[PDB]
């Protein structure tokens, strides 16, 4: 079997993508933020505290017919940003794109952070990074892309990402359709429970391609591109005017700068990220300071392949016994 849904940007600087989900039966259509950094799932509900919604669609376990309480299990969730929520679970019929799974666990959402009710188009995460990051407790829960990898075609899913544009999530087949030339496939470690490769280097622009050896995650739940601060100062230092702002928090450069295209290796491959990819507008409105797609890791731990790189780029994920991840330019 296979599964194929759209994907849309929540706003015109492409911060988040959603993802229409039905969930239960009768079907609950939520539109969901899929993760490949994060493994639950879990959505705004009828349990959710109701301050703490605004706009959001909620699932509603009462209502479905085949929703089953799991007794007992709770589930709390703390992202790499400071974003949190927690709740309890249950059990119910998910699909994705005409791609059915029975009896996924579906976390239903009793506490959310405040940056999750003031996103009022993001009704919940799916998560499909590998399951030994799941925080159901005390029974840790399987992902989507794991209930339902033995009755795909394929055991891959596939993200191709638009640029202020619809894109698609592809579940158990590659279209050989939607990219260019060849896929580079590189060895993925699980060590960590993130979709984990290293990159062989970097150019700037049209300048010198960069051998060196950056060990990163593919992370389409997370907006930009966080790289060694090495990597992001030789960045910006080809954009006139840029600095790293403190009180901002990152990178910001003239908003009448044009911005240099930034290329990372894939193996003997490249892929080439658009300098207008890397604009993410005013910091302010009214502004003329604009803040920059390319952030610096030192804080975070890990370098994170972002959707800034992502969307460049036709991804493959590949979840055979040896998992790897592909590459191709579109
Ligand atoms: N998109 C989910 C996510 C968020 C943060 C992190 C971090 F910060 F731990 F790298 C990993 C994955
Ligand atoms: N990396 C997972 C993630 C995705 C979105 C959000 C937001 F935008 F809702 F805050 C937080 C964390």
């Amino acid at each position: 079997s296979t599964g194929s849904a759209t994907t849309t940007p929540i706003d015109s600087l492409d911060d988040a993508y959603i993802t229409p989900v039905q969930i239960g039966t009768p079907a609950q259509t939520l539109n969901l933020d899929f993760d490949t950094g994060s493994s639950d799932l879990w959505v705004f509900s009828s349990e959710t505290t109701a301050s703490e919604v605004d706009g959001q669609t909620i699932y509603t376990p009462s209502k479905s017919t085949t929703a089953k309480l799991l007794s007992g299990a709770t589930w709390s969730i703390s992202y790499g940003d400071g974003s949190s929520s927690s709740g309890d679970v249950y059990t119910d019929t998910v699909s994705v794109g005409g791609l059915t799974v029975t009896g996924q666990a579906v976390e239903s959402a009793k506490k959310v952070s405040s940056s999750f009710t003031e996103d009022s188009t993001i009704d919940g995460l799916l998560g499909l990074a590998f399951s030994t990051l799941n925080t159901v407790s005390p029974t840790q829960q399987k992902t989507f892309f794991d209930n339902a990898k033995a009755s795909l075609d394929s055991p891959v899913f596939t993200a191709d990402l638009g640029y202020h544009a619809p894109g698609t999530y592809n579940f158990g087949f590659i279209d050989t359709t939607a990219y260019t030339g060849s896929i580079t496939y590189t060895a993925v470690s699980t060590k960590q429970g993130f979709w984990e490769w290293t990159s062989t280097g970097y150019a700037v622009g049209s300048g010198t391609f960069k051998s060196t050896s950056i060990d990163g995650i593919a992370d389409t739940g997370t907006t930009l591109l966080y790289l060694p601060a090495t990597v992001v100062s030789a960045y910006w230092a080809q954009v006139s005017g840029a600095k790293s702002s403190s009180s901002v928090g990152g990178y910001v450069f003239p908003c009448s700068a044009t911005l240099p295209s930034f290329t990372f290796g894939v193996g003997s491959a490249r892929i080439v990220i658009p300098g207008d990819y890397i604009d993410f507008g005013p910091i302010s409105t009214g502004s003329s300071s604009c803040f920059g797609g390319i952030q610096s890791s030192a804080g975070i731990g890990i370098n994170i392949f972002g959707d800034v790189a992502l969307k460049a780029a036709f991804v493959v994920f590949n979840g055979a016994t040896t998992p790897t991840l592909g590459f191709a330019s579109k």
